[PDB]
């Protein structure tokens, strides 16, 4: 479940053997993120560090920082692929609120950008295989844009 | 005051003209980090974003976030100079706590590496002028080793 800040795997809903995953997991800015098959040990580019930056409550503002680059996830366009490029701690478009969107009982999360026309988080056309991509997409709390928080 | 995250300036206690600078304010990883003259308008790389990573209360761990930059704080070496490498948000070397050591009603901080043998945030032989290195150094609540979170 998600308990504010911490490390995590963030897990597709519709699709729980995948997760978040930085692809090619570089050094170098600017990967673009997609869903990933998870492995019994989770690699360091698909773990997330949940940064508290502003707010408390649903309202709290955070960094999703990935663990391996230090990178921060950002949304650069409506409904186009997330990245994680270089950029500052204080552009709304890299700060993100997480808002419960329980669904049948499993603990699942909408993740929605400061930006609020570049949206929620979305596995492109509700993909539940590996390697799709993740947008910033209209938020509608479609299942496609609902997320697990594994505490890592 | 510090009243937890947001974005501040970091103020030396013996020098309040000056605030902590990413030296050169560059995009590359590495900078070291000096005193340097406040400035009328302070420039974004000597402005930090201080994000909750861990914890609650005196003992909270806190990356220190580059605004310019987005890299994070991070001390290498006892007694020695401190930088702004690409580095992940899970190593201890680069969380701080910041705790208080008000001194004559003067709300001044320590900033205390994870590591606790790369102990303080200090500014190097107590120097009051522009451009001394500050260093990670033996953590002892000298005057050298205080604080002010300017809110901005
Ligand atoms: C094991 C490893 O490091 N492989 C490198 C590739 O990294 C993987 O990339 C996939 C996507 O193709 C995915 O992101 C996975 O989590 C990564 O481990 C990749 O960097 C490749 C160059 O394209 O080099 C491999 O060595
Ligand atoms: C105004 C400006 O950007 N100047 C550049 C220099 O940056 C300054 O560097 C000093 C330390 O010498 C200090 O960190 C200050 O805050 C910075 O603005 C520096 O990057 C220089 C190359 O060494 O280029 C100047 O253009």
């Amino acid at each position: 479940g998600f308990k504010g800040v911490g490390t995590y795997e963030i897990v597709p809903y519709q699709a729980p053997s995948l997760n978040l995953n930085a692809w090619e997991g570089k050094l170098e800015p600017g990967a673009v993120v997609r869903t990933y098959t998870r492995g019994d040990k989770p690699s360091d580019n698909a773990k997330w560090q949940v940064a508290l930056v502003a707010g408390s409550g649903d309202s709290a503002e955070y960094l999703i920082i990935n663990v391996h680059s230090g990178y921060f996830l950002t949304a650069t366009k409506e409904n186009h692929i997330v990245s994680t490029p270089q950029i500052s701690p204080t552009d709304p478009s890299a700060r993100w609120t997480i808002k419960p969107a329980t669904t049948h009982q499993y603990e699942v999360f909408t993740i929605n950008n400061k930006v609020s026309e570049l949206g929620q988080l979305t596995v492109k056309d509700y993909s539940t295989h590996s390697g799709a991509d993740v947008l910033s997409a209209s938020a509608k709390t479609a299942d496609n844009q609902k997320w697990y928080f594994d505490a890592k």
